[PDB]
């Protein structure tokens, strides 16, 4: 596509506003937003995580007003993690930090990630341990070899289904994704404190170095997210991932292309 | 509402200067600024916190000079009041080691403030949907398991002081177009408070179109939470500790149609 | 009414000085330290000794006699003696067997201000039943409301080694003729992070281009630099503070 | 070299996109991306690490389109660590952080480093311990003396081979490297949390203070990297370095020289 | 001097490139870059550190081309050399836990550098005025209890290498107008070193008037400290570990009156 002028006028702009719920595993009817308690395999060879123990990428495909050549161009993003103050519940079946103390709050490894694109997020598969057996009902790197622990170019995929692509074995493919803007931070360590900021005054500009945002193929906007905030420790010491929803507001304009 | 010109002239500006006290629970006549000591339920379904154990949002509705003109909030200076109180490490706390000073206030903090031309709009989200919030608090009603991530039924206005518990409400990012809000949750049992003070910092409240919050009915709404962390008693029991927040807001008269 | 700045060689002056810390100085050998910290047996019985309480430092500096008033325009400031915290061999508490001594660490408060009059203070107490000791100036008639905000507790930082750090802060409702800056970093294991350089200048002008205007040709400097606590071999702990350098540039301003 | 004007026209620019795999030691056929478990000598003098326990620098020499005097000038870099979310696998033969807890995640000492130049990265040898015996199959500071613990100007080398130059005994030589741009961070400490950021929106400009980027001698571009993320702790407590691959995208333009 | 114009043209600029080795104590023929193991006095009064246990400031005086014109230092690039040595966690250190790797170098650090047209000016400050500093070091003389906070008698020049202990001297902020200095003390026994390297970062040495350090007698003075932390031996004994610092300074000729 050769990119030409922006359309102007009342009709030329539109907005998407929505939220993506986290997909942490949801091990039972009371534990939406949590994973199953984490168990550790006896050996590398025997690593076989159950689906409800594996956080997955969230994705939404948002239909835009039909245009047809014009395409919707995503220009700005406001985004926020929803429910940050829930982590102040340190009185609910947790593990006391010391005798008579409050419960240990959610903490430890986090991944906060979001993207806005004009097509599905492109994924590259990378595994901690290539002998991990990923479970039925997930989509994972197939024919994994030892080289998959560092880089195996066979593992290419699209983030095209919710509750399906486990976080731990996929990343945005930096060799593609030219029509998407993605941003993420993995903060490791078992004791790391969550640090969650909220404001309605911050905008991210989605334009590239040529002044062009993601262009929405087939008039669909793709939003993706992961917000694994840390782990919740219950009184037994067992730990579960806890996630939160992410708010998106995207402003778009119509752009002519050839 | 179409927004038109700003008014000028000596008459056209005003300032609001005040403080909001923290609402940490205040379990007895001696414990203003603290919560009740925190206990832990044996199961999710038995989580039933006492009201005096729950920090709540602070809010103040400030009447402005009667005025279509509307007062437009343009700048904010804000500060946490009494930061140095956290240097009292001698008041029946828990020695960090034999012969040592008391463990200082630390752990989970939430520092939040907002300035708007109407009540802060809230979205309820719960850690655990089977938590029973107590009498005298206002809380997400008809909670379901979906309320643990997002249930759009839980909409409210921060319209009452010491009533909305911090842990089950956040600013609603889907609304709040006429408010500016800012907050940080810093988690962890051992996180050190880091509290900055200065009278030289100003936050501009104008949006991307140059328009600040417009005060409906000539009222300015200020909201805050400043849970600084937990105080650990000698016994090991822990209480939230909060501090007041100073606000100075400058406003100008704006014509609307 | 602030009018024009005077120019010419004669129109500027500089103040350069240091403020020593006032940590309690429990004996003739312990300048810069507090008395070891004890913990009350009950919350109600909190009663810290004077020599256990760090206090605000203040200096009033006379300026050249001058309507014109000296206007403070810039500040350079620095903590003096940051490397002393590398002494980990002076009867401290070994971090483990055969190890060096635990360094100074823990709760710190670093604060400085420059004004044309005394810093204005607001009293706030951690515990309203704390008995503050004879020889200190503290919030009088404290009530439970003093734990969060009691507007009765107003004061001027007008005396050195007197106003305890823990029960006073800069009053944000006043201080229009002062510029102040402070950070409390709390936690028993927090590391000191102390930067020094002679290349960084703070501008003291407000949003209208006006710096503090020095009433009576006096400049007021205040500081706190509680760096953390030193832990003795026995486990007892003392606050340790350090001196602060100030360099302030001033210019003559006409006022009506 | 006198540097003259930049060529223009559609023909005057090119891009290199690739990835460099980590070289952590690879102790067996299942442990690509890991080192051998780390052991400790019994005396300072007897330090003698095995080759498979020593992470090494990665390097790639990338042939560029033939010129000829024109040279390719490297102007911009996008780079990213690939597979950051692998660190979320805390269920694979690790050491529980407490009773019933999840596995301790990868953490501890990290070195993240990358460079782009018009010739091989120039190295200076520095050793923690001059009496360390570096193993056969590595290239290490020769004839080390006590002065080599701080600075011995004899130890000059070029990063010209993979799986050869151990990270711990070489650094970029700050006294040379004028035709290279390098960037690195050592974060030391056994419990340091990894903090890994990903985005496709960040570009580094490689131009120096005269507006000139690395000039590619012989039409070769040199990319180097190290991404030791931390250590993985096994059930028994033994620890292995864990590394990840690094993506590079470099934009180049033709520059006339005399 | 009145500072006049910069000279232009051929031979109006020059560069200095060098490195300064650390002076950590060097307790034997094998331990260049380390201190003697750190011992703790039995009483506060009896503090008496051995010379080889005390890191010292590094200094180099670099002769410039002979020139009134004076060489004016305009820019600096600097780097710590050998940052990756801290990845040696296999050399008779102390395992962090059963079967683990050795504890890496960590804890209290001081990273400092200056560039000036004359010797760095020092002010003495002591942690403990009853500390007996050892023969062969240059230290605050006639120390009194006031020396624990500020005693203006302790003035010195950093005019000798491996002589001025780091712990009892700092740059004198009341002087040093013809030097630019930068440092950071990071304290705590477990602080992680964070060491950045790049050849793309330049510091400009010009003051607010556009004037860099002017080199009296055509000599440039470079000073450094890079105590990276402590190495913990298998036995638990600890030694300071330091690294060399690279300097590249660009200078120009300046006429003065
Ligand atoms: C364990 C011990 O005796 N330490 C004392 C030390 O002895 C020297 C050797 O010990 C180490 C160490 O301190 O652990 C071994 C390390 O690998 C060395 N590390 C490096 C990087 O060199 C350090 C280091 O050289 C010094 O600490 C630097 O000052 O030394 C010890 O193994 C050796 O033992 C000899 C023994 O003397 C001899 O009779 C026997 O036949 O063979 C043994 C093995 O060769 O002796 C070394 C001294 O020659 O020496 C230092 C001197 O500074 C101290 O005396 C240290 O004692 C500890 O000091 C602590 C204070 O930091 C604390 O007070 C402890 O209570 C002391 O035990
Ligand atoms: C030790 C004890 O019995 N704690 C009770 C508490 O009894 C209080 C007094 O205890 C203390 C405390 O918790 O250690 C003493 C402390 O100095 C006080 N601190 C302040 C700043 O006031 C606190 C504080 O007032 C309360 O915790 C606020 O809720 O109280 C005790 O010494 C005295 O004999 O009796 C007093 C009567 O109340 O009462 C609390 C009422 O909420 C609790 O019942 C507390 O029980 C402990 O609670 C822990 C969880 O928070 C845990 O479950 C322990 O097992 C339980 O003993
Ligand atoms: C161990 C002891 O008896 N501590 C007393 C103290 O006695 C001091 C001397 O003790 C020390 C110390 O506290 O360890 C020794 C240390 O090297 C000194 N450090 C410095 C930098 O000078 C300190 C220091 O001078 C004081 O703590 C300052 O207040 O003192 C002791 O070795 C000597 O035999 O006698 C000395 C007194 O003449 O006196 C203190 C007076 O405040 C306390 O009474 C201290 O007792 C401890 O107090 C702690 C908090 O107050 C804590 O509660 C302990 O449980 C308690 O034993
Ligand atoms: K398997
Ligand atoms: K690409
Ligand atoms: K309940
Ligand atoms: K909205
Ligand atoms: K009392
Ligand atoms: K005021
Ligand atoms: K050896
Ligand atoms: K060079
Ligand atoms: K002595
Ligand atoms: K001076």
């Amino acid at each position: 596509v050769e990119v030409l002028e922006v359309k102007t006028g009342v009709d030329s702009i539109t907005e998407v506003e929505c939220f993506l719920t986290p997909e942490m595993g949801d091990p039972d009817e009371h534990l939406r937003g949590f994973s199953k308690s984490i168990s550790i395999s006896d050996t590398f060879e025997s690593d076989s995580p159950n689906k409800d123990m594996l956080p997955c990428y969230s994705v939404a495909r948002i239909p835009l007003p039909n245009l047809n050549i014009l395409m919707w161009e995503a220009v700005t993003l406001k985004t926020e993690v929803i429910g940050v103050t829930t982590l102040m519940n340190v009185h609910s079946n947790g593990q006391a930090t010391h005798d008579n103390g409050a419960a240990k709050p959610v903490q430890g490894t986090s991944f906060h990630f979001f993207s806005v694109g004009g097509e599905a997020l492109e994924l590259q598969g990378v595994v901690f341990n290539y002998r991990t057996t990923y479970p039925d009902g997930t989509i994972f790197p197939k024919n994994a070899t030892v080289q998959s622990q560092v880089m195996n170019t066979e593992h290419k995929a699209y983030l095209d289904k919710n509750k399906a692509y486990p976080v731990e074995c996929w990343v945005p493919d930096p060799t593609r994704n030219e029509n998407t803007r993605y941003f993420g931070t993995l903060t490791g360590g078992e004791n790391v404190p969550p640090v969650l900021h909220i404001t309605n005054t911050a905008t991210t500009v989605l334009l590239d170095e040529f002044g062009v945002g993601p262009l929405c193929k087939g008039d669909n906007l793709y939003l993706s997210a992961v917000d694994v905030c840390g782990m919740f420790t219950n009184r037994s010491g067992s730990q579960q991932w806890r996630g939160l929803s992410r708010y998106f507001k995207v402003q778009l304009r119509k752009r002519r292309v050839k």
